[PDB]
């Protein structure tokens, strides 16, 4: 339907926590709950908040933040606050990272690709995400639930007919998705043995430059990937097929309910040779998938 009033008198605001796209978030407290807002940094980009209510206002999807409300005061965006922080934080951010599994990994994944599912198949008109990467997938349920943010995205998830200002469409949010795909299983920043400026990575991209291979990675998950990775929009999956096919081999990757709650102390093999190591283990899933079929 619509969205909720909400005046900024009414809510406590706190620090700071990770500023988005344009505007800034900050963490807050609004009706006896841990709530998280944005506002405007100027008054110039306006524009896109009036543009962004109204799809959020649509949009309501367990694998989308949960908007709760809004207002003109200072006019400002009001949401669930993810205890969790953002994907990027867990993988790559502060000295203690927590541990995680290869079902954690395919299960943010899965979790990713039904919300951008439920944004493709959005009526009258598909949205595309377009900006779609770690730092605007968010985490709750103590790392267990992963949830969407930020629609309407640096050159590392960029899918390289965006690069081009050519017609695209939604399967570049399919390439970001696989790139993501391989930064989970790996726990590795996606070209960031290139370096420099953004445009190093646009180059390097457009001239079919792609993650390393990831050693003893099931094919299945192989294909699904590169498959994404596809110069030819085309030739990608749709994300509906991405999330049949990730539904169907969450059954070898159990124990994805289990929260975040190790700590992990990474070195992380740098020697990039031929392929790269994963950080997540497949024994498990190499087992349970040979006990179903052969090997
Ligand atoms: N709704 C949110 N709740 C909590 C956090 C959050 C991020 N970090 N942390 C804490 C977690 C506990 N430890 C300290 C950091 C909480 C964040 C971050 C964002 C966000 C980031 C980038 C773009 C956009 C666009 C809309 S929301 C958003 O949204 C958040």
């Amino acid at each position: 339907g619509s969205l909720h009033m909400i005046d900024y008198k009414e809510i406590e605001v706190e620090e700071v926590v990770g500023r988005g796209a344009f505007g800034v978030v900050c963490k807050a407290k609004w009706r006896a709950k841990d709530v998280a807002i944005k506002q405007i940094e100027s008054e110039s980009e306006r524009k896109a908040f009036i543009v962004e209510l109204r799809q959020l206002s649509r949009v309501n999807h367990p694998n989308i933040v949960k908007l709760y409300g809004a207002c003109l005061n200072p006019v400002c965006l009001v949401m669930e606050y993810a205890e969790g922080g953002s994907l990027y934080n867990v993988l790559h951010g502060a000295e203690p990272l927590p541990y995680y599994t290869a079902a954690h990994a395919m299960s943010w994944c899965l979790q990713c690709s039904q919300g951008v599912a439920y944004l493709h198949s959005m009526q009258p008109k598909a949205l595309i995400h377009r900006d779609l990467k770690p730092p605007n997938l968010l985490l709750v349920a103590g790392g267990t639930v992963l949830k969407i943010c930020d629609f309407g995205g640096s050159a590392a998830w960029m899918a390289p007919e965006v690069f081009e200002g050519s017609n695209y469409s939604e399967k570049c949010d399919v390439f970001s998705w696989g790139i993501i795909l391989w930064e989970v299983i790996t726990r590795r920043k996606p070209f960031d043995e290139i370096g420099g400026p953004a445009f190093r990575i646009m180059w390097a991209v457009h001239n079919g430059t792609r993650p390393p291979l990831i050693k003893n990675l099931p094919k299945p998950i192989e294909s699904l990937m590169t498959r994404c990775w596809s110069k030819d929009p085309s030739q990608r999956p749709s994300m509906e097929e991405i999330v049949k096919i990730m539904t169907h081999l969450m059954r070898y990757f159990p124990g994805a309910d289990e929260p975040l709650q190790y700590p992990c102390q990474h070195s992380l093999p740098p020697g990039e040779d031929g392929r790269v190591e994963p950080y997540v283990d497949f024994a498990e899933f190499y087992r349970l998938w040979s006990v179903d079929h052969g090997e």
